[PDB]
C-alpha cells in the first residue's frame, strides 16, 4: 500500500510556514495567506521512486499546553521547525519548538530537520555557521529554503521523510 507521512510545519508566526507549504502543495509561491489558517494538505509524491502521500500540517495560532492540542500534535511523525534567517528571535525560539515536539512525542529522537528560509532575502541576521551548528548540537539536518524561488523545498520535506524511514 502506498504510505502516508505525517509532518508537521512549526516555528514563529511570519517565518514562511504556509509560503514552503504551499510551494510544496501548488508548486506556486504565494507572498499572502492568512496569517491565522491552521490546516493540512495532503499531496501525492514520488520520493526516492517511491509514491508516498504526504500529510502536511501548517500550523498556526497562539500557544495551547491543552490536552487536545497535544494530542493533535502526537499525531506528527516528523516536524520542520522553521526560522527566517533576516529574524534572529524566529532563531532563538527554535529551542522551545524543539523541547515542545520531544515533549508530547515523549522521546529525544523525533524526526525534524531545521529550515532557514527566505534564503533569497539580502537582509540576513543569522549566520548560516550559527544555524548549521544549532542542528549539529541536536544531531539534525539543516536546509536552507525560499519559498519564492523553491531553494531547497523538497530538500526540506523530503529529507523529513527519510528521517522517519530511519526512525522507523
Ligand atoms: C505547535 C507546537 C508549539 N507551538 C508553540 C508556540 C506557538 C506560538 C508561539 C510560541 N512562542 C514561543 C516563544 N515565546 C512566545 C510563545 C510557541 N510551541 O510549541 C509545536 C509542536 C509541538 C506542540 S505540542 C503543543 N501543545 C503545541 C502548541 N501550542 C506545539
Ligand atoms: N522573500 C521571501 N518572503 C517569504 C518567504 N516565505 C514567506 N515569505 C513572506 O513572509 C511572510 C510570512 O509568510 P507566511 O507564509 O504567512 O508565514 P507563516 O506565518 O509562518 O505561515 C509573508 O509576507 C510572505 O510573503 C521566502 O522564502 N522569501
Ligand atoms: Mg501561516
Amino acid at each position: 500500500g502506498m504510505t502516508e507521512y505525517k509532518l508537521v510545519v512549526v516555528g514563529a508566526g511570519g517565518v514562511g510556514k504556509s509560503a514552503l507549504t504551499i510551494q510544496l502543495i501548488q508548486n506556486h509561491f504565494v507572498d499572502e495567506y492568512d496569517p491565522t489558517i491552521e490546516d493540512s494538505y495532503r499531496k501525492q509524491v514520488v520520493i526516492d521512486g517511491e509514491t508516498c502521500l504526504l500529510d502536511i500540517l501548517d500550523t498556526a495560532g497562539q500557544e495551547e499546553y491543552s490536552a487536545m492540542r497535544d494530542q493533535y500534535m502526537r499525531t506528527g511523525e516528523g516536524f520542520l521547525c522553521v526560522f527566517a534567517i533576516n529574524n534572529t528571535k524566529s532563531f532563538e525560539d527554535i529551542h522551545h519548538y524543539r523541547e515542545q515536539i520531544k515533549r508530547v512525542k515523549d522521546s529525544e529522537d523525533v524526526p525534524m530537520v531545521l529550515v532557514g528560509n527566505k534564503s533569497d532575502l539580502p537582509s540576513r541576521t543569522v549566520d548560516t555557521k550559527q544555524a548549521q551548528d544549532l542542528a549539529r548540537s541536536y544531531g539534525i539536518p539543516f536546509i536552507e529554503t525560499s519559498a519564492k524561488t523553491r531553494q531547497g523545498v523538497d530538500d526540506a520535506f523530503y529529507t523529513l521523510v527519510r528521517e522517519i524511514r530511519k526512525h522507523k
